[PDB]
């Protein structure tokens, strides 16, 4: 339940970090320990034929999702304080911005380097994956770092405005999500699961990787025909320098079909992602990424 | 082709009107001749992934449609202009806000009243769809009014950002629209045409005559849901004063299976719409909206 108290009688109010649809995101510090988090100001729906706000039932299904996870690679939730407009989640600050803010700044990056971010992303949905939950909105604005200012950057997966714990035997469908990273099963409106981000994680190393991304068209349509079809390429302009390893790990987890499409287990378990042997390790470590066309298209 | 000139430099731009993704539309007057219009900024998209601006070849899309409109019940294009930024459209201007707006100030409505503004909306979709533009976005809220302070009010329909010309043997599929207004072929992502106009027609009127929405849903999930089972009812607590006739042209408009779906021609021959005999007439003239429900829904 939520505290039915003023948020700013606990906390002093700093600035804004940032905002989304529906939602804006202020620092803040306990007063009574003085300790800093991020308060994230949800405003409530007042009316089901309104678009604006979200439904106070599915801002309760977050934090309910919220509440049960803790580990290193996922936001960690505070507290949860409500007034009449507004449901206030405190959550754990995250200071270091998003992932591809700090790759697209960064001067060199090799496969190994890349495989060490995607495995940190591959925890936290390994995580949540055997909780039932999926997360249903990985992409790279959801995917940020604690301290950028370190050598091997902390991912937090934050945002689970979209988060759905999967039930067996209950079907879920419902349309949502960015279309660049969405499922065929989402574009399709067929029954949903822990499957859908694991396809997101593919089109998120896609870009990781060659700076392009493997379904986006011209057009929304486009992107869409695109996705369902299940149309894309590794381009040798943007993948001439791309290991074979790491577009195999793409290939198994773009894959139209929800029972043979990688799952998180077997995702953690890739040779490109764990190596079997030091010949694997070398060929990985001496592959190195394409930072040109990534900067260009995210800076 | 767009103008390449400062449209400042040839209307007065003046108040707000209205806005939405990536536009916004505001009064303005032409200097040359001193006449008013609405001018709609609309946002260019700057690269082909930003979920920011609209891209070239929609908005060209737009301009093309409504360069071929000449109706009554449909605003008309008047010029278009281009900057670094914006393309701005300008449109004839519509004074008399929003159709439901009008109706919720209302004392009294009568079937009879409610089919004439019914019909205005036919009278400008029948155009539409004779040139085989699919308007894609018909909703309250893009049903406007000329001068709302007459007795009987003209409509303008406006918007259209989702319309397109259907071409024979060509299919479309697209994921757009707001959840409450689309048909079933929206939602299940399924080929698109001029019958998905026709679906969004009898929400809208089964909206105008109960207040209540067929479909609506406490969360957008539901809401779907609703509509591909095409799971609504004639409550009798908002349609005990609804004629059959009225009953019967909803019924014939909410239909899952497109070539069942009445046309748009089929609609203005409905009898509720245009009777047959002086007895269809007089049932009308004795059925009344729920203006009660109507108001307290949209307020
Ligand atoms: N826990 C957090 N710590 C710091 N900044 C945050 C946090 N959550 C969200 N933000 C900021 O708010 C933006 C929107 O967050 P969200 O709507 O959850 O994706 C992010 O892109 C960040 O800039
Ligand atoms: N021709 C017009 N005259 C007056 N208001 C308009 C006109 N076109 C659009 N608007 C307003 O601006 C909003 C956004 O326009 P649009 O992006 O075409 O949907 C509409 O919902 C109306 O409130
Ligand atoms: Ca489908």
């Amino acid at each position: 339940t939520f505290k039915q108290q003023k948020v700013e009688d606990f906390y002093d109010i700093g600035e804004e970090l940032g905002s989304g649809q529906f939602a804006i995101v202020k620092k803040c510090r306990e007063k009574s320990t003085g300790l800093e988090y991020a308060a994230k100001f949800i405003k409530k729906r007042q009316s089901r034929a309104s678009r604006r706000g979200v439904c106070r039932e599915e801002i309760e299904r977050e934090v309910s999702i919220l509440r049960q996870v803790l580990h290193p690679n996922i936001i960690t939730l505070h507290d949860v304080y409500e007034n009449r407009t507004d449901v206030v989640l405190i959550l754990e600050l995250v200071s270091g911005g998003e992932l591809f803010d700090f790759l697209a700044q960064k001067e060199s990056l090799s496969e190994e380097e890349a495989t060490s971010f995607i495995k940190q992303i591959l925890d936290g949905v390994n995580y949540l994956h055997t909780k039932k939950i999926a997360h249903f909105d990985l992409k790279p604005e959801n995917i940020m770092l604690l301290d950028k200012n370190i050598p091997i950057p902390h991912i937090k997966l934050i945002d689970f405005g979209l988060a759905h714990e999967i039930e067996d035997g209950v079907e879920f469908k419902n349309i949502f999500g960015t279309p660049e990273f969405v499922a065929p099963e989402i574009v399709n409106y067929e029954p949903l699961g822990l499957e859908a981000d694991m396809w997101s994680i593919g089109v998120i190393t896609y870009i990781l990787l060659s700076g392009a991304s493997p379904f986006l068209g011209d057009t929304k349509q486009e992107t869409l025909a695109n996705i369902t079809a299940v149309s894309y390429d590794f381009d040798e302009e943007f993948f001439s320098q791309t290991s074979e390893l790491a577009k195999d790990f793409i290939r198994k987890l773009l894959v139209k079909e929800t029972r043979k499409r990688l799952t998180i287990q077997e995702a953690l378990r890739h040779p490109w992602i764990t190596p079997v042997d030091t010949q694997q390790a070398m060929v990985r470590r001496e592959s190195v990424v394409n930072l040109e066309n990534f900067k260009k298209q995210y800076v």
